[PDB]
């Protein structure tokens, strides 16, 4: 029961990695193994880091606007000691072009593993709207 | 090595009952406490088997018409003893309404493990068209 | 604890009442005094039961299509000895005049008094589709 | 029958804070575990407050245009000795970015609960336009 | 007050006379100098009884779908002993000709006066939809 | 038949004072516990005359373009010692925003009564156009 | 103020003599250097009896529907012993091909002489829609 | 024969006075019980000289860009020793707001009377364009 | 001044000729070296008389539904013993697929020369609609 | 044979005319009674020179662009001592507001005669684009 | 001079072969290496006689419809003794699907050269429409 | 052989001369009776020189932009011991008003005489785009 | 040189068995590892037989309409002595379903190696149409 | 399976090449003799250096924006000693004028020989977008 806190906890992390813009940061949580189905691969299968290194250093740079982010109904399945998969509901809130409120809505799927003693991000799954919020 | 090849062997099985319409068939494979994100739960995080039995019911059952699924590039992360993820690109080729061909493209998740010694998906996330092919 | 769940298990047997086009049943669980927001009211507040009773009469008469109703996350405040209110999203699949498949969501709010020692439905506020599937 | 007014007067003064962009005023009259269905939401549940914290921080903030709203028809419900609910319609009118003259309708509900002898807005539910006037 | 219960019980009356097709009784209680604004007149004022007589004899007397009619938050004003005026909005439920429900909007004012000691209603505007359901 | 002279006059010296923009004098004429039917309202029946207050306050203090009120075919009955009402087409001649010239149409009914002497408005139906002229 | 009578009783018999296509009829009360303005003849100033006698032979002579025409507001100016104009507004109900009823709008000039000692009209004038109910 | 002239040339005179903006001019040549049917009337029968007095006040002032008439095939009936009528077709030719020149037709009929020794017009009825060039 | 007369004459008996789909009596008329602008020709001067003979023979001898030409206005120019032009208006009423009336315009130049002491067409301008009604 | 020669120089030499914007060399070449179908005319038979005198002072006045005229395939018949007709397609290459190139086609017929030993146009009919380039 | 009259002879047999749908013909007057510029080739220059082979197969034997073809103003250069050029327009009057008259246009050059005495079409360029009439 | 490649480049030194606005050097290349099918004839078989030196004068003059041209699988016909004619698909490359890059087809056929041992274009035949690159 | 030929009659081999829908044929001239871009399977590079197979068994073998292929311009490589590449041009002419010609163009390129002493295809890609018509 | 990864070294190389704008360093890897299919060419098959020319000294000169370009799924047959094939999906991403990220997807095939004991790419297919990223 204490271990679907860690994951929700671990999970908020990550995400606020993404949102501050700090590459470092990310690529300490998730595996270099990483593969990830999200918009901007135009329902590609990616892999590795070097893909998603573009956006830290060209669009995230630039993260000004205000902007929160909500999870909605967690739901984690807990499949051994060291391996864990969530599923989620992400809403975002932030301000557009004309100075207009706006929010955006994700579903969301990661799935966890502990090497090493320290939990990794192995793989991602992205539907509806893209990381960044829309347009 | 050898594990990556019965997780493929396993995904195929599901895919094939499910276009059978075998109910009886799907509800082995499947865990009692399976969860999807699919086009048919409107953005939704369904739970549980019978939000899925109305199709065995009602749509499945028709099925006539010739149909052929293709797997592309699957990828394995095999993560414990008893615990398997797979990402995987799903053509399917069918034969419409005015008797013409059609091609449809998803792009799917699965997560399984294995109480009991039999491997069972605890989670589903599809993307692009729905599971049934697209109209 | 215990009275959420007699709060869920009685607003299941209205929605089933509904549904199974008696009115007889419904009248019974109903307030004689009820208030509804609901979309055949265009944006109306109506009060009573014989602007219900058209549809038990001229709609629900003739239901004979295949359905299936879900009820996801219900948020219940117990707020006295006698009085309830709940929160809910609601999942109904049907088929279409062409045979299809079809889903849809509406998100719902009712009141609920103990006059006499049995549950009454006080007020109803009905949003996004209407109370029957929409088209 | 005197119960009846101070539910309105105190309805009242919630939507005047609200217009009036008094965060610290806001928290007083709603309670800690409120929940709302509003557009924002996109069809979701939410609870809490830090949701709404949001726009008395970026939106409300910058309120300068002349406002007016009116309430019509209120039908209040009292269901025990510290328990109501109130059903109304909210008409506002506005200016707008061009300098014109507008109005719109919201159709609305609120239930009431008295913990601590203060009266407690538990859950809120805003139908047809948003809680701010549409554009 | 007990003379605002006669106007709505005759307003009752004269709506039921229309909906029956019944030009017999609607003669009885208009008056013979009756004016009315009504969508029909394309924004004329008519006067007498012959424009009417046509929907009596060539719309109404074809009448079998079944029909409900709601009279909403009626206001009566009383300006002597034998001169009243009354303010309400009407929603019509209809079946459609695909065999669909609908519900039309209309809001409306009557104007009355009582020569020879029985109520006479002397003029009418019609706003919104038509006196018959729109289309 | 002096006494439909006194109606029209009245009824002049009302719509002087709206394109004035005197509310001072505009409440001087209506009832206190005046209603009308009019589109600002959007299909509500609205009470008393802080509605109207608005626009006195905010949109006919800025009235500078030149205008010219035209009424058509008054029908004046009159129902009492101290009861009266009249029908009315009304055509506004103005200037828009280009320099060009326009007219717009509305169709109206007053309803009159004499308290202490003195004749005050009602109740009032706005159809066509708003009582401000259209665009 | 008799010989209004006598002007508007002429133009009457006229208009019922075109609605039962009675061509015989027509001649009697029509100049034989009759012209006319009206849509039919697209901008054109036609004159004589040959450009109307088709209409009488191959359109109305199929008149079947029920119709009904009423003239509001009609403003005769006589100029002589034996001069008179008349200028009206013409509403014509009718049924159209989906068996629903129909208002259309024309607004009409007409000129009559004595030549004779019987009144013949000489010129006519037609706007808005044509002579037959529009479509 | 002769007389015919004497309406085509008092015609041309008034349609001077109104494109050089002499409001002073018109008023000596129409009857003061002038009537018209005019694009600008919206479909109604307007009287007296204030309608038309809002544009040489406030349009035809500003009168400056360059223009010319040209009347086609005039036809006059003269029906006594006092009275006559006159039908014609008039194109306008007019530079727009681009600089590129523009044609416009109108189809037109006046009544004139002769009391006091003096033709005056007594009616007009305009069809197509209005009286000024059309945009 | 009689010599007009005969123009129109003859240019009558062409254009019946044409109508009633007489080849024979249309070949009689025309000059062998006639030339034409009509839309058929899709810009071209066209020369000779067997681009006209195909629709004598496959259109015009179908020829079944009533039809009335009326010509308005002609103007002759007579320039010599033995040469003429005539310019003139062309209305043609006729009846479509429907049953329904149709009126279409053409405005056409004809000119004329007397070799042998008989008047032959030696030229023809149409424009607007063809020669034939349009659709 | 060398008549057919002065009829194209003469033709040429009136175009000429037109494009060079000199009214008094296009008075000497066209008869006082000349007439003209022209798009400028909407349909309409215009005569005499006042009329095109407008374009000569307002449009004309201003040609500063370059411009080219082609005459292609021109049919001559002559029809007297004195008398000519001619038939013929015109180009016109010009440049449009952007600075791009443009080409505009009309099709067009003049008449001819010799009045007092010089040749007069005494008729024009134009078709396809106007006399001045399309826009 | 009389060389031209060949090849306009020459090519209007070969029209004559190709609408009368006579491959054995139109071989007989085509050189074998035959070149085309045609819509039919989407673009592509096609050489040799198997691609036109399909529609004297397949299209050319069905026709059944009345068709008249026009050649205006050919010119003919003649190149050599045994050498000539031809440019020319192509009018086709046909009946379409409905039964009613069409027109199309192609602009057309044939190359032709005299080999063993006889004359040979070498290359051909079709414009505007196709060979056969468009739809 | 030898005779297909100075036909060639003979054709590519007239395309360099009109890309290059050199009016000179073209008009040596052509003969003074030229022929052409282009599309700024709109469909007019143009002959001489003249329509062409306009665009020699007034566009190609300002030509300053990147151009190049490649001609694709020119087809040579050798039909005497003076006379040629070329088939070939030509392909330009440009940039536009934007600064992007841009391509146009055009299909092409051109007809050469050697008359005083010098080769002359005679005829040309233009299809697809214009000679001056699309837009 | 004459390598170049037995490649270009190996690849219409190929075409001829895939348009008689011979998968026998098909399947001994393709090798079992060959690979294809092709539009059907939507931007997926796919590899072995049994995706092409659904086609041979499903939809070509009801191949009953005419059809012939012409192969343009093609252009062979030669790579070492058992290794060829071929690129060409694919025009497709065939009769839909109305019965019209109708013609497709592609564009595409094949690769060749000789194991075994037996030409076999490793590669292909498909361009502009589908390798059966389009539509 | 060594000579698999210098193929994919090779293809890299080149690609660096292109994006960098290096045309010498392109010219090297190129055979002198190379083909393409690619968009810019408007479905033509393109040989030789001179057309892609253009693009390295007007369009890639000016590269300025920041790219990644990323190879997806590479499969290499190799068929000889000195000859191999390449198969692969591109994905590029870039920042358009809004200062927006975008994605596009090619996919594309290679033909590689080595003469001289170099490798030299013979032939290019290019399918979906074009070479440079795609707007």
């Amino acid at each position: 029961k204490a271990r679907k806190q860690e994951i929700i906890k671990t999970t908020e992390q990550l995400i606020e990695a993404v949102n501050n813009g700090d590459f470092e940061a990310y690529a300490k949580i998730c595996d270099p193994g990483l593969t990830s189905f999200e918009p901007e691969a135009l329902g590609n299968l990616v892999e590795g880091m070097d893909f998603h290194r573009f956006y830290f250093e060209n669009l995230l740079a630039k993260n000004s606007k205000p902007i929160h982010t909500t999870i909605l109904n967690p739901h984690v399945h807990v499949i051994g000691e060291d391996a864990a998969c969530i599923a989620y509901i992400r809403l975002t809130q932030y301000i557009d072009g004309q100075g207009r409120p706006r929010t955006s809505q994700s579903e969301e799927t990661r799935v966890w593993h502990r090497p090493d003693g320290k939990w990794q991000n192995v793989h991602f799954h992205c539907s509806g709207a893209p990381v960044a919020p829309l347009q």
